[PDB]
């Protein structure tokens, strides 16, 4: 996250850190808890991943340095990538992880609701992007989970900033005209969470953009509400 600030324990309890364990253990992507055995994340995170065997999902983490050799994690039973996925910029950047066991909910780990059925006309004015990703180009994964508040932009305006890409209604964009705050590499797969009537909803999945926090280059997110039928079918 560029231009963000440190989160605190329990602030974003649906946020997980997905690690790969080969050839080294590192944070690969973010994700969101949406059910007791289900993480919603981005398909592009799994580039070059040979099988779910090398993945670990850690929940209830604030600092990456908290993760030691005895820290509990969930194994991944299955990775479900959208069948239309090709590359992040072309859409369908969505995947589910089915965990090997259930998540017990606590103040540090709980699910986030999807955008509600019937809420098409809701205008989201309080959206936040969170993650352990880069804070600038050529950075490293950050220790403390970062947060930044970002305004949504219209798909019409987003298309004007990305004339070389097809910005579809299965995507949503968020950014400032002068940049400064944005998601970046390593934040991918995590949530764009918006609070409405004091309830947080998972509105976007961090997906792609041109650089990070550049002027007039908003971040592009998978528009979760357009995938509710797909999510419900895979998790039912
Ligand atoms: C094989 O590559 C990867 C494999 C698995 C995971 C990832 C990942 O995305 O973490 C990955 O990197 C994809 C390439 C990339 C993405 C992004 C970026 C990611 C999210 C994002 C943006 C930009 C927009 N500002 C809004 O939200 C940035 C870079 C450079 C410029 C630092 C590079």
């Amino acid at each position: 996250i560029v231009g963000g600030t440190a989160s605190v324990r329990g602030e974003w309890p649906w946020q997980v850190t997905l690690h790969t364990t080969s050839p080294t253990q590192r944070h690969l992507c973010g994700g969101s808890i949406i059910g007791n055995q289900w993480i919603l994340t981005a398909a592009h995170c799994f580039y070059g991943v040979e099988s779910p065997k090398i993945l670990r999902v850690y929940s209830g983490i604030l600092n990456q340095s908290e993760i030691k050799e005895d820290t509990s994690f969930f194994g991944v039973q299955e990775i479900i990538i959208h069948d239309q996925y090709k590359m992040a910029e072309s859409g369908y950047d969505i995947a589910l992880l089915k965990l090997e066991t259930t998540v017990n909910y606590t103040d540090s780990q709980r699910p986030i609701s999807l955008p509600s059925k019937g809420d098409r006309n809701v205008i989201y004015t309080d959206c936040w992007v969170t993650g352990w990703g880069y804070r600038k180009l050529r950075d490293k994964i950050q220790n403390t989970l970062q947060k930044a508040k970002i305004p949504l932009v219209t798909n019409e305006e987003c298309q004007k900033r990305y004339r070389g890409h097809k910005i579809t209604h299965k995507m949503i964009c968020a950014g400032y005209r002068e940049g400064g705050k944005d998601a970046c590499k390593g934040d991918s797969g995590g949530p764009l969470s918006c609070k409405h009537n004091e309830v947080w909803h998972l509105v976007g999945i961090t997906s792609w953009g041109e650089g990070c926090a550049q002027r007039e280059r908003p971040g592009v997110y998978t528009n979760v509400v357009e995938y509710v039928d797909w999510i419900l079918e895979k998790t039912q």
